[PDB]
């Protein structure tokens, strides 16, 4: 039942894919992989095919490959990216070297929407509602996104949203340096390595995205890590004794204590004309102490989403076994586990 594969060179990369995928066209490249737009003749869908770059070159790369495949195979929610297909041209484990992942082709992202269109409060309500509905699902599987930003949120013509991770490069220090969107939505505990972070790092990002949908502007466009921290503390206030004790890094803790103390600002005076319910929700998401930050499940029940909230239609994920994360294996073992996952893949129904 193995399909027939055909080969083509696209931007000095050899692509070998089943015949069902036609009109391959390059849409992106990076350290982790290359992405092509294509037409799936079997389903009639416009798809995105990601060919992973050297997926088993090191233990780190082999584990990352296995990790992404496990995660994609698990995600089954209206607001989260789904795996349409996974394939390899390899006929056996011995010849296994390449992995291709297929998802829906995404049109616009949230950055394209905020660009020329000024969003109304009802539009903001619907977009944030869906992010939180998708996050509640991601978090219920004990998965932390870590990189929620407008470019990782796909929004169709009907304002239907999906959470994705379209990143193709290594999230290095250099990539996070300066006046960069890669760091503007990051929680201060992850950006400054304050302590062992939890999934509320993602709620900080939603708060940053919501503020930007409401004003059309970046909430914390820092020119560097320290300038961004100062922009944060000006709005939310400098931390109290309770939070400083939770900063496990003595160096980071010592730096914060050197700053002049500042009170939390009045958010109604920052977000002029915004719905007072939006302002209230923003104050619950943009909390410096991650332990006190509203969760996705708590946020869906907030009065700001009264028009969309349906507790009978906000599902949680099936149990997700990620015991593999603390497993020490050789490249060939991570490869064989990846291979079993490719061959056991069951496509979703129409
Ligand atoms: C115009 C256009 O459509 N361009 C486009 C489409 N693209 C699609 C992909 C793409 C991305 C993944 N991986 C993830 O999304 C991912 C990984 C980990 C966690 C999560 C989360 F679930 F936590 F979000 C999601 C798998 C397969 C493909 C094909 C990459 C770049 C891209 N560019």
């Amino acid at each position: 039942e193995r399909p027939t594969f055909y080969r083509q060179e696209l931007n000095k990369t050899i692509w070998e894919v089943p015949e069902r995928y036609q009109n391959l066209s390059p849409v992106g490249s990076g350290a982790y992989g290359s992405v092509c737009a294509a037409f799936d003749t079997k389903t009639g869908l416009r798809v995105a095919v990601k060919k992973l770059s050297r997926p088993f070159q090191s233990i780190i790369h082999a584990k990352r490959t296995y990790r992404e495949l496990r995660l994609l195979k698990h995600m089954k929610h209206e607001n989260v990216i789904g795996l349409l297909d996974v394939f390899t041209p390899a006929r056996s484990l011995e010849e296994f070297n390449d992995v291709y992942l297929v998802t829906h082709l995404m049109g616009a992202d949230l950055n394209n929407i905020v660009k020329c269109q000024k969003l109304t409060d009802d539009h903001v309500q619907f977009l944030i509602y869906q992010i939180l509905r998708g996050l509640k699902y991601i978090h219920s599987a004990d998965i932390i996104h870590r990189d929620l930003k407008p470019s990782n949120l796909a929004v169709n013509e009907d304002s239907e949203l999906k959470i994705l991770d379209f990143g193709l490069a290594r999230h290095t220090d250099d990539e996070m340096t300066g006046y960069v969107a890669t760091r503007w939505y990051r929680a201060p505990e992850i950006m400054l390595n304050w302590m062992h972070y939890n999934q509320t790092v993602d709620i900080w990002s939603v708060g940053c995205i919501m503020a930007e949908l409401l004003t059309g502007r970046t909430l914390f466009p820092g020119t560097d890590h320290i300038d961004q921290l100062k922009l944060i503390l000006r709005l939310v206030g400098t931390p109290g004794a309770e939070l400083l004790k939770k900063i496990s890094s003595e160096s980071a803790r010592n730096y914060i204590q050197s700053l002049t103390q500042m009170p939390k600002m009045n958010f109604a005076n920052v977000f002029i004309g915004a719905n007072p319910l939006a302002v209230d929700l923003l104050e619950k998401m943009l909390v410096l102490d991650s332990d006190k930050r509203i969760t996705a499940a708590q946020a869906l029940a907030h009065a700001y989403f009264a028009q969309y909230h349906d507790p009978d239609d906000e599902p949680v994920a099936d149990p997700y076994d990620q015991s593999f994360e603390s497993r020490d294996l050789l490249i060939d073992e991570w490869k064989s586990l990846t291979y079993d996952e490719v061959i056991s893949f069951v496509p979703p129904p129409l």
